[PDB]
């Protein structure tokens, strides 16, 4: 019944940039295919004087060759008709760090306590998703209240990555 189609997803309706600013914590995370952020993220968003998004994010990496490394990554982001989903280019301190051009959509936030993020890399023929990441970013690293856990619940639901998703650890390797 429910659609899966990525154009369907409901987004954070009248996003507001400057008050999504300042520190998330990675609670959750639902993987995408490849290397990827393994645990110990931190976001930093901000937002400039000419409404320019753009954010910091903190993290552990597992390297192919084993090697455990702290990646400080940047992201700037660029608008679009949906002032929830923007285009976010990223890339490292560190040259041999991944790269890439990502959609980067809040699903729904209420930012003070918790905010749902998603980005689908990859279409299938159909529309639905075929190679997708997603985070459940807190404000406050104990995390959420059962209240909210129900709504985030919902919107995990919403995107059809139900299950999918793994609590991230948090004990300052970076
Ligand atoms: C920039 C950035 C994002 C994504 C960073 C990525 C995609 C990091 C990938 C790390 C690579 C895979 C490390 C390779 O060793 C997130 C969405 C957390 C939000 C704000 C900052």
């Amino acid at each position: 019944e429910r659609d899966c189609r990525v154009s369907s997803f409901r987004v954070k309706e009248n996003f507001d940039k400057a008050r999504f600013a300042g520190t998330w914590y990675a609670m959750a995370k639902k993987d995408p295919e490849g290397l990827f952020l393994q645990d110990n993220i931190v976001a930093e968003f901000s937002v400039d004087e000419n409404g320019h998004m753009s954010a910091t994010a903190k993290g552990r990496v597992r390297l192919l060759n084993n090697w455990d490394v702290c990646a400080d990554m940047v992201g700037t982001f660029t608008d679009t008709e949906d002032p929830a989903k923007f285009k976010m280019k990223y890339w490292g301190v560190a040259s041999f760090l991944q790269k890439g051009n990502d959609d980067h959509w809040i699903i729904d936030t209420d930012y003070e306590t918790f905010a749902v993020q998603y980005s689908c890399r990859l279409l299938n023929l159909d529309g639905t998703c075929a190679d997708s990441y997603s985070f459940v970013f807190a404000r406050d690293p104990s995390g959420f209240s059962p209240e909210v856990q129900k709504i985030v619940r919902q919107r995990q639901e919403e995107l059809c990555l139900a299950r999918q998703y793994r609590l991230i650890p948090h004990n300052g390797y970076c």
